[PDB]
This record gives C-alpha cells, sequence and structure tokens, in this order.
C-alpha cells in the first residue's frame, strides 16, 4: 500500500517484468526504464515492456532498447507503472490473473488492480515515485540513470510549467541534475525534435478550430486520412493540444485524433480552473485536473465529437456556477 | 568588481535608480523589479526604469507598474542590470558619468561601462545575481518577490530547456519555489498568451524559411509591412526564433525582424555547439554562446540578410 511495502516486495522477487502504459509518454518511458535499470543494478533478472510503438523522440535515450513490445519472459512479479487501469497496459493485462503484480502510479482514478498498490496523486510524475523507490533500494545513480529519471519529471510537468510543478518537483529535478541528469539533452530530444511536416499538419488543425463559450473552449480534430496526407503519425501531433491551450483566453483545449483508422484519442488540456479529469473520467478515460484523455475504438469521428463536446460543455457551464 | 563590493556600494546609497535594457525580456523585468523591491526593503527610495514599452505578457506580474519609462528622479546611484553596453539602456546612458553607476550583468561581451562592474557570464540569468545580492543585503523574500525573481531564471533558460540550465540554475529555482514563487503563473503569462494573429504571422515566417548547410541552419525574416498586414508587433514574434530552432536537425536559427520601419533586429539561437555570441558581437551586437542578437538602423533588409548570412556561414565552418 505504501512505498515501504513496495520496496520490500521488489526486494523479495528476482524475475521481474516492468510494464508501462500504451500510447507511452515521457513519464511512462522514464518510469519503466528507471525502475528496470535500478532493479538490474541490484542483480535482478528484469525485462521492460510497453504494448505500443516507442515514439521516435526517445530513440537516442540511453537504454531505450530495453523496452520491448513482445518480450519472451516467465516473470515472478509484474510491476505496472504510470497506468491507471488494466486496459492501459494492453495485452499484458492478461498476466494480471497469473503473475503477482505491483502497481506504482500517481493517477487518482487508479483502480488499485495490483496485489500491492502504491498510488499517490500528490506526485506530478510516477518517475518521482520510482526515484524514491530506487533510493530506498540502495540504487547508485550514474548520469544516464539520472537523465532517464529526470525525463518523466520534466515531461509530466510540461518542463516545469504545469500546475503540478510544485516545490517537491523542483527539489527532485535539482537532485537529479546534481547527480548528472542531462537536462538539455532531454529538452532537445523531446521539444526540439520536430519534423517540418508537423507545421503543415498543425495549420490544418488551426483551420478546423471551433470555439465555444466566448472563446473559452477550443477544439479541433485530425482524421486518419489527414495524418496520411501529411506523411504524419500521432507522434507528430503530440504537442498540438498544448499549443491550442496556449491561445489567449482559451480555458480548455480539446483535440480529437484518429490514428490508426477507427481509433480516436481525445486529449483535453485546461488552463486556470476547469477539471478535465472529471470529464474524461465520466467518458471512460482519466488523467489529471488540467490534463486528461479518453480513447474510443470503432466509432466515427462525427459521433465522437458531439458526445465529448456536449458532455464537456455541460460540465463547463456547471463549473462557471 | 565582485558581488561583495557591489553590495557595499548599494548599502552606501539611499536614492537609487535601477535601469534595465531596451527591448526588455523576462530577465530584464525580473532583475529590475527584484533588485528594486529588495532595496526598498532596506528603506531606500528606489525607482525602476526601462526606456521601452513593457510587453503585454508582463502586465499581470506583481509590481510591474513600478517600471517607468520617464522617471522624474534625482538618484545618488544608478544600477544597470542585464545590459552589456551603454547603447542597451537607451536614453539612460546619458546618466553615465553624471550619476555614479553599478553594472550587474552576465554577458561575456559586457563593456564594463559602470563605475563598479560585477559581470559573471557563468550565470544563466542576471536574476540569479540579483537573488544573491538580495540575500547578501539581508532581504527576506515573500511569494511575490520570489515569483518576480524566478521569472528571469525561467525565461533566460528557455524554461529550463537551454544548455545554460545547470545545477546552480535548478538550485535557485528550487529555493525560489520553496519561498512561494508561482512557477505555473509565470509560464502561463509568458507562454499561454498567444493572439490568433501570432499564428498567422508565424505561417508567413514559415513561408519565407530557408535551410542551409543540409538543414543545420534555418533563417527567415519579417519585414515591417508584414507586421502591419497581420496586426502584429515585435511582441507577437518574440518566441519565433525558438520555434525555428525546434525543427529537427537545426543547429542555428536566425530571424530578421524589421520593426518599426528601418530598424532590423537579428535574433540568433543555437542548439548544441555554435557560438552565436561571436557572430553577433563581430556584427555589432552581443549575447551568449547559444543566444545572441544584433540591431541595425538605417539599413536595408535586403543588404542586411546576405551579409549576416555570409558572416554566419563563415563562422559556422570555422570550429
Ligand atoms: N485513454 C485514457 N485512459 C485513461 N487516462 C488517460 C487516457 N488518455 C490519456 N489519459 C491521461 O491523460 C493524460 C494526458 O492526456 P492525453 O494527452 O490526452 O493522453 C495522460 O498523462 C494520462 O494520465
Ligand atoms: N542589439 C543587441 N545588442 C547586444 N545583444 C543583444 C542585442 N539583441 C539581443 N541581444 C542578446 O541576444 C539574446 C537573445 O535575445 P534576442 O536575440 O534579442 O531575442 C539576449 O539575451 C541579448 O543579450
Ligand atoms: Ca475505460
Ligand atoms: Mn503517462
Ligand atoms: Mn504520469
Ligand atoms: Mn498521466
Ligand atoms: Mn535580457
Ligand atoms: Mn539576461
Ligand atoms: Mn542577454
Amino acid at each position: 500500500s505504501g512505498m515501504d511495502e513496495i520496496v520490500k516486495v521488489l526486494s523479495q522477487h528476482d524475475r521481474i517484468l516492468v510494464v508501462g502504459h500504451i500510447m507511452p509518454d515521457g513519464d511512462c518511458v522514464s518510469s519503466v526504464l528507471s525502475l528496470t535499470l535500478g532493479l538490474e543494478k541490484l542483480g535482478k533478472e528484469v525485462k521492460a515492456a510497453v504494448d505500443y510503438k516507442i515514439p521516435y523522440v526517445f530513440e537516442k535515450f540511453p537504454y531505450i532498447d530495453k523496452i520491448e513490445e513482445n518480450p519472451n519472459f516467465d516473470p515472478e512479479l509484474l510491476v505496472v507503472v504510470d497506468a491507471s487501469s488494466p486496459d492501459r497496459i494492453g495485452k499484458f493485462q492478461d498476466l494480471l490473473d497469473k503473475v503477482p503484480s505491483v502497481v506504482i502510479d500517481h493517477h487518482s482514478t487508479n483502480t488499485n488492480f495490483g496485489n500491492w498498490n502504491w498510488v499517490d496523486p500528490s506526485f506530478a510524475a510516477t518517475a518521482q515515485m520510482i526515484f524514491r523507490i530506487n533510493k530506498a533500494l540502495g540504487v547508485e545513480y550514474d548520469s544516464n540513470l539520472a537523465t532517464l529519471n529526470y525525463l518523466g519529471i520534466a515531461t509530466d510537468t510540461g518542463f516545469f510549467r504545469h500546475s503540478n510543478a510544485d516545490v517537491r518537483v523542483f527539489e527532485d529535478a535539482y537532485k537529479l541534475v546534481k547527480m548528472g541528469a542531462d537536462a538539455h539533452f532531454v529538452a532537445k530530444e523531446i521539444l526540439e525534435n520536430k519534423r517540418f511536416e508537423q507545421f503543415k499538419l498543425f495549420a490544418e488543425v488551426l483551420e478546423r478550430l471551433q470555439l465555444l463559450e466566448n472563446g473559452k473552449i477550443a477544439y479541433s480534430y485530425i482524421d486518419y486520412d489527414t495524418y496520411l496526407r501529411h506523411n504524419c503519425t500521432d507522434e507528430d501531433s503530440a504537442g498540438f493540444v498544448g499549443e491550442l491551450r496556449s491561445i489567449r483566453g482559451v480555458e480548455v483545449a480539446v483535440l480529437f485524433m484518429e490514428f490508426p483508422r477507427g481509433k480516436i484519442h481525445v486529449s483535453m488540456r485546461s488552463k486556470d480552473w476547469f477539471n478535465v479529469n472529471e470529464v474524461a473520467f465520466e467518458l471512460g478515460g482519466g488523467g489529471h485536473p488540467r490534463a486528461a484523455g479518453v480513447t474510443f475504438e470503432g466509432k466515427k469521428i462525427e459521433e465522437v465529437i458531439p458526445r465529448v463536446i456536449n458532455h464537456l460543455l455541460k460540465k463547463f457551464k456547471e463549473g462557471v456556477e
């Protein structure tokens, strides 16, 4: 239930599979690799897996190839990081009824689906929890491990810009940089790694932009054919919803993205007060008060936009009251 | 010359004018207001001034109205922050050699134009120097002052993305947030304040973009008439050169900007290794190894662009 019990369970087991969530982000990659590498330094037999393509922005990160898509492994323990429910880990959820499982996560809506669960939403990033676990295990950090652990703290705080960038976040980043974390390398690879094609794709996003409530709600969409027409992928749209929120006067931005055909992810970002986690949660997704998402499969975009935006607008009007 | 001597000079004077650089950035606003408010806590009478319009993105920051354009004041001491040469403070350079002056700056190209000069280019932001000065003066921070001092560290590091964001930068950021600096407020005011016209302007920047040296060099330009066509000013283009550097494979991005008519500001940003301060300095400007600029007036943009590109390509191939 707490960190101490997790540390004991990790110490008790040797053959460990560490799994992150599908559609992985920086915190998923950071948490998976930092924990995997920490456990390996203890002499454990460990593999790492995510049931999803690892985005190209991570390709130069040290040990990125340790994260597998199709591991061949007979683990004694499954460790699930940064994933709020079983569906979030893809095909590895079939191991949950077969292999003892640890959950380490910072989502308030975590269903506590492990045999042991350490869930604390006061952390901005699961990577902060892995940091503390590794230290409690006696893991010695080198600069590569510091860099990998810094990654998740940076990405989940929007590089120290989001409402979750509190004193403990800054303290953790300070400690990791002191230990050799390459903060410039992480920013360059995540933020300064844009294919030029992303600009034309985003212009198409701007052209489709709809505004509601005196400009406080902004939403747009990318259909799958538009991805292909622009030689782009959902890896190319990753920062777009944040760019929509950066428009003056916008309080909540919503981006609907169809990739691949028939799979529609909708990203929600809010600025000052509106809880998008409650909207996403009620729609079957989840996240955090200022950043949340839900994924639909087998539905048509003309049907997804009304359902999401109508529910969003309902809650948004209730919030203004 | 060092901080201790500067602190002693500041303590010896009770009527002080603090001045920042023209075309102010977050570090300028942060350093000017942080030092002004710190000195006021010692009971001194302090005015703050910049000979330029304060950008709209600062207008919700606490005490921003303390920065004046036309202060009426008879100071005993002039303190110039974050400014590498007299030209950089506009009309307040007329006070040099009339009011004893202190320079506090982090530019390697600083000409040492004060009576006392503490210049240390190892700092990512002048705001870090002001933070240390306020602590040495015995100032106690509240959350508004911490926010004001955090601002310059954040903007001069590109919100912790530039290569100057070292352990001391993160130590200072941590200590200021511990004292109540509102890191989220700062990021939203500076970065989430974009006019729609800003996106239309950037599209024409993209339409003019050129890549050189196999995609390692990116440059574009905005002429004055294009600002007017999109109902924009230099405030709207402020983050554009950073957006050009974020293109994959680009090592140096350069943006030529004519605003107002007949004034050309050339902005440079580099990623991994190219010393743009050398290029800008040799052209009459200055800055840092990864961020520098130069301003021309009375020159034609069609003659400025080829000459600057020519010099940049020469320096790029050297080292
Ligand atoms: N399909 C989903 N189910 C549950 N939570 C999600 C989902 N998609 C996104 N989230 C959460 O929302 C955050 C950001 O939203 P997004 O950018 O839309 O993925 C993530 O870091 C997750 O915590
Ligand atoms: N006219 C100028 N003279 C000297 N340095 C400049 C000038 N303009 C910009 N810089 C430097 O370039 C850096 C980036 O600002 P800019 O290139 O103006 O966006 C700043 O930190 C300044 O030190
Ligand atoms: Ca669900
Ligand atoms: Mn995640
Ligand atoms: Mn996370
Ligand atoms: Mn999350
Ligand atoms: Mn400055
Ligand atoms: Mn500065
Ligand atoms: Mn400067």
